[PDB]
């Protein structure tokens, strides 16, 4: 039930990771602080998704948030990383399908996007929300994980 | 953004087919890298893969991949080499992926949205211009130096 979570974020998410940590301590899951470690307004995101996906990947069980002003290019870092799937979340409903449909090991959330009550109910729902191991979802994430591993585009119907 | 490279799965199939109505409307050019027709167990990764390469490889193109949350989609496209994928939901979401993380392609969820508000969505993707600011190009800098060599870049503090 309790999860491991590695969380990284730049400046524009570092408030609402800090409050997120906390939330997740309370919960009864695991955070794991990959920074920034305090407030800089000219700090730079891909550092710090790209640590925390690449943490997730090698630590297999754990997931992930990345955390910025839109969450966008924060998802896309982290997505850069081997084997990392990372969605990004901006809802109850797409947080849980990230994890049903994608099995996606991370998330991206904007900080500047939510209240600190929304945020929070995106998390819980990635957090709890259990891979479904559907057939045709495994085949989707088969093909994309053989396009990573040969970067020879697969023909399409 | 003049041409368009739009791929989709059956969940995003309906939707893409209206934004390719849209665009030649606006003054765009659309192809349409597929599904050509609905099938309903088709598999998206190779279809958003198609996109992202060719609008990688076609200096000034954008490009839309679409599904049912669209996140399965972007992740598709984020592993393509060189591409840079966001998740617009809103037309503030489109926006700032143009200026911020300087997209090329935005990915979007049929099942999220009505047709006027994806197509809102597209409208914002397509005419927000990307910014060229300092501190945004050093990112996508840093992240496309993580691609070239997969060395994780060191984490301030
Ligand atoms: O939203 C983001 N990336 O998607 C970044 O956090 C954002 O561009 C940072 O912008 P800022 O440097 O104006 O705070
Ligand atoms: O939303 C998606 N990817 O993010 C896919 O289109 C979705 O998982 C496809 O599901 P379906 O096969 O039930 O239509």
């Amino acid at each position: 039930s309790g999860m491991r979570v590695y969380l990284g974020a730049d400046h524009a998410g570092y408030e609402l990771k800090q409050r997120i940590i906390e939330h997740l301590k309370q919960t009864g899951h695991e955070p794991i602080d990959c920074g920034a470690l305090r407030y800089d307004a000219d700090d730079d995101y891909p550092a710090f998704c790209i640590a925390a996906a690449t943490r997730t990947v090698a630590d297999p069980g754990s997931l992930g948030i990345v955390l910025g002003g839109s969450g966008n290019g924060e998802q896309i870092a982290a997505n850069k990383v081997p084997g990392a799937r990372c969605a990004l979340a901006w809802s109850v409903q797409t947080a849980a399908l990230a994890r049903e449909h994608n099995n996606a090991q991370l998330i991206g959330i904007g900080g500047r996007m939510h209240t600190v009550a929304e945020a929070l109910a995106i998390v819980d729902a990635f957090v709890t929300t259990p891979w479904s191991k559907a057939q045709r979802h495994q085949r989707r994430i088969d093909i994309l994980a053989e396009y990573e591993r040969t970067h020879e585009a697969p023909p399409v119907p």
